[PDB]
C-alpha cells in the first residue's frame, strides 16, 4: 500500500498531493487539490482519499474550510464531497464502521467542541454530541473501534488531555491525561497503543514521543524523534509509524522519520520534495 500527503502550507497553502511507497523509497506526483489547504486531516474509506476541514490560500476576509473531498487513485480524479456543518482548520479525523468523523478544529476566533460523522453511502453529515472540551490541533486516532481526541488547545489553553468516544453510547469520556502538553501533534494507532509524536507545550517544539495503553491507563514515554515538530502529518504502514513534515518554530521540515516497536528507534527513510506543514496523511 502506498502512503499519502494531502495539502500543506509553506508561506502559503499548498495543493499538491503525492505519494511514498517504502518497499522502494520514492515519490510520485498526483493531481493537485482544487482549492489548497494546510491545516487539514487526511482519510481513507472504501479505497478513496479524503481531504476533511483546513483553511484556504485566500488570503483575504476570514477562509477557514468546511470542505470535504474525495479522490480515486486509479483514476486520479478529485471530486467534492458534502460540505461539513461548520469550518474546522486544525483539525483530526478517525474512521469507525466506514464512517468519517470530524472531531474540533477552528473557525475565526471560536474554538470547536462540536463532532459531526460523514456517511459515503448518503453523502452527508450528521452533527453529534460534543465532545467535553475545546480542541484545536487535535490528534484523533481509533483503537477497537472507539475515537480518542487527543491533546489540542482549547481557547486559552494548551492542553494534555486525552478524552474518548463511545458510539454505541454517543457520549465523550474525559480519560487520563498525557505527561507532556501537545498542541499539534500527530496521532495513529499500533497494535493496541496510542502514540503522540511531537506537538508545541509553550517554550520548545517537542520531539518526545509517549504511547498510551487502555487498561493500565498511563502515558508511557517512547524513544523520541530526532527532529521536533508540530504541526506533522502522521500514520501507519506495515507495523511502524512514518511521520510526514512538521513546524519546528523556524523552519518547514521536509523530514520524514519512521519508527519501529520492534526496536524502539528511529529512523529516517527519505526526504519529502519541498518541506511543509498540516499535511492530511492516509494509507491506500
Ligand atoms: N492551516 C493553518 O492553520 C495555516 C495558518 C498557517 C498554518 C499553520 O498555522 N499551521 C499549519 C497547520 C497546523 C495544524 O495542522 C492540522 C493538520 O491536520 C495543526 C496545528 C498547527 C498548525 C499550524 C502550525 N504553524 C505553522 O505552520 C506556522 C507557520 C508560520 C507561523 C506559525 C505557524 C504555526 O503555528
Amino acid at each position: 500500500r502506498l502512503i499519502y500527503t494531502a495539502g500543506g502550507y509553506f508561506r502559503q497553502s499548498l495543493s499538491y498531493l503525492e505519494a511514498y511507497n517504502p518497499s522502494d523509497g520514492t515519490w510520485l506526483r498526483l493531481a493537485d487539490l482544487q482549492v489548497p489547504r494546510s491545516g487539514l486531516a487526511g482519510c481513507v474509506v472504501g479505497g478513496l482519499l479524503y481531504a476533511v476541514g483546513g483553511r484556504n490560500n485566500s488570503p483575504d476576509g476570514n477562509t477557514d474550510s468546511s470542505a470535504l473531498d474525495c479522490y480515486n487513485p486509479m483514476t486520479n480524479q478529485w471530486s467534492p464531497c458534502a460540505p461539513m456543518s461548520v469550518p474546522r482548520n486544525r483539525i483530526g479525523v478517525g474512521v469507525i464502521d466506514g464512517h468519517i468523523y470530524a472531531v474540533g478544529g477552528s473557525h475565526g476566533c471560536i474554538h470547536h467542541n462540536s463532532v459531526e460523522r460523514y456517511e459515503p453511502e448518503r453523502d452527508e453529515w450528521h452533527l453529534v454530541a460534543p465532545m467535553l472540551t475545546r480542541r484545536i490541533g487535535v490528534g484523533v486516532a481509533v483503537l477497537n473501534r472507539l475515537l480518542y481526541a487527543v491533546g489540542g488547545f482549547d481557547g486559552t489553553n494548551r492542553l494534555n488531555s486525552a478524552e474518548c468516544y463511545y458510539p454505541e453510547r454517543n457520549e465523550w469520556r474525559m480519560i487520563t491525561a498525557m505527561n507532556t502538553i501537545r498542541s499539534g501533534a500527530g496521532v495513529c494507532v499500533l497494535h493496541n497503543c496510542i502514540y503522540a509524536a511531537g506537538g508545541y507545550d509553550g517554550q520548545d517544539q517537542l520531539n518526545s514521543v509517549e504511547r498510551y495503553d487502555v487498561a493500565t491507563a498511563t502515558w508511557t514515554f517512547v524513544a523520541p524523534m530526532k527532529h521536533r515538530r508540530s504541526a506533522l502529518g502522521i500514520t501507519v504502514h506495515q507495523g511502524r509509524i512514518y511521520v510526514l513534515g512538521g513546524y519546528d518554530g523556524h523552519t518547514f521540515l521536509d523530514s520524514v522519520e519512521c519508527y519501529d516497536p520492534d526496536t524502539d528507534t528511529w529512523s529516517e527513510v527519505t526526504r519529502m520534495t519541498s518541506g511543509r506543514s498540516g499535511v492530511g496523511v492516509a494509507v491506500t
